[PDB]
């Protein structure tokens, strides 16, 4: 009941009872909150409610202190002081942005803008409030009870009446009942259990609504610049492979934290693993939000670092299959690879946090709270995809608002920029360089002459809201017969339902733009599917076309992005 004010740190007995996170507010800030919002319940040792029997007055502006008790206007004794007066709320030890965070529903883009432009303590309040709001929203959907089991990978579902049905994609993970976590894909539906189980008829699945823990550590520690490399000991014998990053590795040791913007295929994992070879005695914890980002870092370390000093931390509540070649859960190995949600309480000489566009401020804070390091390196690309914000429906979230790190990279610029793309044919590099990198990305490869674009609106159908464009898939099928080398292409689209249809019609392996991030393929076939804000998002468009090493076929819906593609146009 006694704590510190989330706005000015002043000690107080007051917490806001109307705030979902119940933050400690001092007399000054508590007043400026209750007097400007619908929030009127104030909590101390005892709540600020009228003590008079059977009285329901709980509004602090309608209450007074009579002796050492609280009463409303109808029950106060002659000698009483208002609880709200002179810009203060009574209590021991005697804000426009805080009000908006405290009262918003997190459905507008402006809510996320504020959560990232506010002061550091308000970024944690915002991140805690958003996460709790997202989980209290997880109690709103309807239960799915299995009507029948068709096979080992297919079933029919019976949904709860009155409550909405949640989007059936890999994004939403249900906990089966505890028969393990399970996912779904589209009356026949495809079931994917984390644990193999004889799907009982009648057994139900419900979305995991986990408890949101409070945040203590800032999203970014206060920056410190040094005159010499601190706590790290460089090699003089550094492999020529990593020579291009020596000045940047030295910058890493001369700052508390550093940001690295690495466009697709510019050498982010190479830089991260080369940091270990540059400071050979340094203990490095490699972290990212997803198991896939952590696994890609593991694959790079397997090729350059001693396997006996590596360890992959895997949580006991295993959801997906991940990296198997390092010793598991050895927290004290020199190189620790672990997702943010599974990080142990440890220290390190360097912490490398990869795929930074996918981090939230909640993740940034958790990393600072579990890992106490000499240096923190943030690697990613603000021109790539952010974490899905399930509550956000109105407006688009710009890159400078993804998290604190992305805000810095878009405002003051990143500390380090990898400006040469080694993956993509020049047609793709020239396109994304002009689109999202202010013409600063350069192509290492020549033009492949295997990058094609076709403007074909087709016909848009919908599986609920997830879109399908069968004529765009038909155009691809026609192209494949005439271009058999493309038989080995990966089919990519902004929609899971478009991918499901293309998987059955084309037989190509399938990937959404969002699940393709961090991966690369020789050939990519991309169907835009629709002209929505989702399919036209320039970051999503950037990720989609930079998956290709050799060739890409883009079947476009949007004239704008089609005209921007520096590809050979095709006809049909
Ligand atoms: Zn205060
Ligand atoms: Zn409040
Ligand atoms: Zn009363």
């Amino acid at each position: 009941a006694v704590g510190a004010c989330v706005l000015c740190n002043s000690q107080t007995s007051l917490r806001c009872g109307a705030c979902i996170r119940r933050p400690f507010l001092c007399c000054k800030c508590c007043y400026d909150h209750v007097i400007s919002t619908s929030h009127k319940l104030v909590l101390s040792v005892n709540p600020y409610v009228c003590n008079a029997p059977g009285c329901d007055v709980t509004d602090v502006t309608q209450l007074y202190l009579g002796g050492m008790s609280y009463y409303c206007k109808s029950h106060k004794p002659p000698i009483s002081f208002p609880l709200c007066a002179n810009g203060q709320v009574f209590g021991l030890y005697k804000v426009t942005d805080f009000n908006a965070i405290a009262t918003c529903d997190w459905t507008n883009a402006g809510d996320y803008i504020l959560a990232n432009t506010c002061t550091e303590r308000l970024k944690l309040f915002a991140a805690e409030t958003l996460k709790a709001t997202e989980e209290t929203f997880k109690l709103s959907y309807g239960i799915a009870t299995v009507r029948e089991v068709l096979s080992d990978r297919e079933l029919h579902l019976s949904w709860e009446v009155g409550k909405p049905r949640p989007p059936l994609n890999r994004n939403y993970v249900f906990t089966g009942y505890q028969i393990g976590e399970y996912t779904f894909e589209k009356d026949a539906v495809v079931y994917r259990g984390t644990t193999t189980y004889k799907l009982n008829v009648g057994d139900y699945f419900v979305l995991t609504s986990h408890t949101v823990m409070p945040l203590s550590a800032p999203t970014l520690v206060p920056q410190e610049h040094y005159v010499r490399i601190t706590g790290l000991y460089p090699t003089l014998n550094i492999s020529d492979e990593f020579s291009s990053n020596v000045a940047n590795y030295q910058k890493v040791g001369m700052q508390k934290y550093s940001t690295l913007q690495g466009p697709p295929g510019t050498g982010k994992s190479h830089f991260a693993i080369g940091l270990a070879l540059y400071y050979p005695s340094a203990r490095i914890v490699y972290t990212a939000c997803s198991h896939a980002a952590v696994d890609a870092l593991c694959e790079k370390a397997l090729k350059y670092l001693p396997i006996d000093k590596c360890s992959r931390i895997i949580p006991a509540r295993a959801r997906v299959e991940c990296f198997d070649k390092f010793k598991v859960n050895s927290t004290l190995e020199q190189y620790v690879f672990c997702t943010v949600n599974a990080l142990p309480e440890t220290t390190a000489d360097i912490v490398v946090f990869d795929e930074i566009s996918m981090a939230t401020n909640y993740d940034l804070s958790v990393v600072n709270a579990r890992l106490r390091a000499k240096h923190y390196v943030y690697i990613g690309d603000p021109a790539q995809l952010p974490a899905p914000r399930t509550l956000l429906t109105k407006g688009t979230l710009e890159p400078e608002y993804f998290n604190s790190v992305c805000r810095l990279m878009k405002t003051i610029g990143p500390d380090m920029f990898l400006g040469t793309c080694r993956r993509c044919p020049a047609e793709i590099v020239d396109t994304v360089s002009a689109l999202v990198y202010d013409n600063k990305l350069k192509a290492h490869k020549d033009k492949s002459a295997q990058c094609f674009k076709m403007f074909y609106k087709g016909v848009i159908t919908h599986d609920v809201s997830s879109a399908i464009n069968r004529p765009q898939i038909g155009v691809v099928r026609e192209f494949l017969t005439r271009n058999p080398a493309w038989r080995k292409a990966v089919f990519i689209s902004p929609y899971n339902s478009q991918n499901a249809v293309a998987s059955k019609i084309l037989g190509l392996p399938t990937q959404t733009v969002d699940s393709s991030q961090g991966s690369e393929y020789d050939y990519v076939i991309f169907t835009q599917t629709t002209e929505t804000a989702h399919s036209c998002n320039v970051n999503r468009f950037n990720v989609a076309i930079t998956r290709a090493k050799v060739g890409i076929l883009c079947i476009m819906s949007d004239r704008d992005l089609y005209d921007k593609l520096q590809f050979t146009s095709l006809e049909i």
